[PDB]
């Protein structure tokens, strides 16, 4: 049926909802067999990952690196002060070497198209570790965190409040795909971007889902089973930060917020979290799955590497979405 | 006995004489099987440690990495400029974030209260990997070296001539729990923290040692069996350069200062060593014991993991003490 | 015959034929066995690789990270930043280090006479990873490479043109051992070192090989098997950028000089590329061996380690030199 080995991941608009839930599957075996059972699994034996890095990361960097050392694999961590990437050399020549010296490479960057062009000039899988556009495995440890959570995902309605940045992109690319309805603020100017939103559009009549989007925080919070936000200003944004404090005045997330949501509201952030977007109260409540969502972005980038560099079959029953 | 699985190790005044003895009786074993018997021991398989470094180093770097992967783990070097530390992050948050992505941390850092904040919000070990405060572990490789040369510790004379920093402090919290006499010399002004001072004179009053704190160099090390120095200005303390350069004349240890120690005294420098607080006739001696010392932190860390994080046994004979 | 374990790879001038062969017997062997066959080889389990870089790689760094671990070993990635050398540390003081605490050491320097003290205070084998001096380890993958595509390298002719560099001296201290000629160009003022030439001089007569050195492009291409270049501004001398590109005009390898070439020519450039050396329709004919030569930096490096380090012997059939 559902066939990954080989493919690139640098966005979930090339995935449909069968192979996102695959992946969901898969990362939920595996954190099943080895944080539970405490079964060593050494799928990933012989194989190397290299992992570029143009921006700073805490969460992806631990996730990845201990995530292939646990299965057995080499993780190697490049930085642009290291490697001859832009100043001595071409992407597709680092992409060709690459392509020979490691099994696959996650790229955390700045331009998507660095990513298409690393896709394109390699022979290995690239994963998206981030980009300005789009950051598909956050949202893999999202929706596995909510499945956890409600044991299912089929009719949740997902309240965004912040930018129109990739965060909202990549959950604009596969809420729907699950049967999820989205409704999303941002101030005016920093909406998403028209392509994403389009498809968006496309994506939510192809599965019968609603897509609001809004201005305003207590419009896209109203009916939410999740409320979500994320810094305002984005890494390579700084530049910006006195406009955008000005600009995002009104779109902290607090209890006033969760008192328009669903009864069962719960709280996600792919961090880090700065005091602007949302507060302490919320932040820290039990209601916040911050943590648990953290955690996940560990199991599920397991899973990608072992779907897109082996023949390994879950052998876990299906969780239900 | 004694149980230390799960304990953080932030400082030795936090750990009983039984406990840092049991701590050195692993290290002889784990270097016994290994490094003699050439068996390889993956005790830490499926483990990863978290390394944040916020200050240079060659040997807590290289002993505690090679270390680490030596018994099957995977050691993951974090930097100030690569994670979001400091700046987009909280410690409480970065705290739990580590412990959900590896099983224990090694933290090199200025502030005590860091590590402390960092054993507080994390479920996993965390360990000191100096702090501008106490250096517990580069103890644990002095210790380990000179029961080594002596075949005992018992009644060693430990003579201090340097600066009141965090290797005398560590030396401080734990030599009278070995039965082993202190006298340190630092220039005036420079003296060993008034706390650690005052815990330090109720450990030798306990364990019927003695304690001597004086500004003379020569008293320190009259009758010493070992004679120990260290940097004159330690990491973060660059700016006090001419201050201290002025300071600490008539404190390096010489053959004049060995004239006056006993007659099989050896010397300890925990590196990097500079020409001023010891001169080349001493640091290359057939009597310095530095490069065993600085071995001995790779067997050292490796029982501090070996011990923190599983349930091993040492196999060997205790050694006597 | 050829002995190996524990000699240090400082130059190609410290090595006979024989043992420049044995080291790619054992390259093609490795190759063969791990990519072709699949095999899992721990053959440096239990043993650690320290790799200290003072200046930028990609290939270098992979091919070694990867390749190290691949043999189940752990490199450690030690920079100028990180470790205390150059500043609160001397080379002696950090060699001996190294000793205690990893198996080999790979290092990327700017002075030669670094690695010398390395090798000379270390007692574990030193390998060179580019000095301004030499790079013994980049010939070595050049020439597994042209022995897959030739089926053998006796009596071919190796046509550099560009810089007196250390990729010319590598070549120079070995392509006469091998049967192979050497015909090369450079800028008047630009020429390899005279001690180096002096000494290719001599293996040519013992070999009863043509070494010419010229500063004609079209003389090195004439009847040239391989045609090799490099960058006109190697690392360390950006300073010099304007001269350089004025004194190397008429020295980029084009199609022109592949005209004069034999007609089996093929090409090599050790990386990165930048546009002035060579051009496009060169760099990425179906005759530019560049991408093939970059791989076999890793089996290459992983022989380097496995002969040094090992008591392993091959078990292909001898390629045909
Ligand atoms: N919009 C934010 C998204 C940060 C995502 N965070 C993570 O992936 C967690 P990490 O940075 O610790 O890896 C930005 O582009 O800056
Ligand atoms: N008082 C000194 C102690 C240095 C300890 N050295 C070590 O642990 C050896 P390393 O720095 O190579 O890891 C200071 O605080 O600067
Ligand atoms: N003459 C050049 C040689 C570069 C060698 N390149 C390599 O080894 C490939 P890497 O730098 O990606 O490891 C110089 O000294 O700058």
């Amino acid at each position: 049926k559902v066939q990954l080995k080989g493919r690139d991941l640098l966005t979930l608009k090339n995935f449909t909802g069968e192979e996102i839930k695959y992946m969901l599957w898969l990362s939920a075996d595996l954190k099943f067999r080895i944080k539970q059972k405490g079964e060593y699994l050494p799928l990933l034996q012989g194989k190397s990952l290299g992992m570029i890095f143009e921006k700073r990361s805490t969460r992806t960097r631990l996730s990845t690196e201990t995530g292939f050392a646990l299965l057995g694999g080499h993780p190697c961590f490049l930085t642009t002060q290291d490697i001859h990437l832009g100043v001595n050399e071409s992407l597709t020549d680092t992409a060709r070497v690459l392509s020979s010296m490691a099994d696959a490479v996650l790229a955390r960057v700045y331009k998507q198209s660095d990513l298409d062009t690393l896709a394109k000039e390699a022979s290995i899988p690239i994963i998206n570790g981030l980009s300005d556009l789009y950051h598909p495995i956050q949202i893999l440890a999202d929706y596995l965190t909510l499945q956890e959570h409600y044991s299912s995902l089929k009719g949740l309605t997902l309240s965004w409040i912040g930018d129109g940045n990739n965060i909202l992109h990549s959950i604009m690319m596969s809420a729907a795909k699950f049967g999820m309805h989205l409704q999303a603020a941002t101030p005016k100017g920093y909406e998403p971007d028209a392509s994403v939103t389009k498809l968006a559009e496309q994506y939510a009549k192809e599965n019968g889902t609603k897509l609001l989007l809004t201005n305003d925080p207590l419009e896209a919070a109203h009916g939410g089973n999740v409320l979500i936000t994320d810094t305002w200003i984005s890494m390579g944004r700084e530049e910006e930060k006195k406009k955008r404090l000005q600009a995002f005045q009104g779109y902290q997330v607090t209890m006033k917020t969760a008192k328009v949501a669903a009864s069962d509201w719960t709280f996600l952030h792919c961090l880090p979290r700065k005091p602007e977007e949302v507060d302490d109260e919320v932040f820290y409540s039990p209601r916040s799955l911050v943590f648990p969502e953290a955690e996940n972005r560990k199991w599920t980038i397991m899973a990608v590497m072992v779907s897109l560099l082996t023949d390994y079959s879950p052998q876990l029953q299906k969780p239900k979405f």
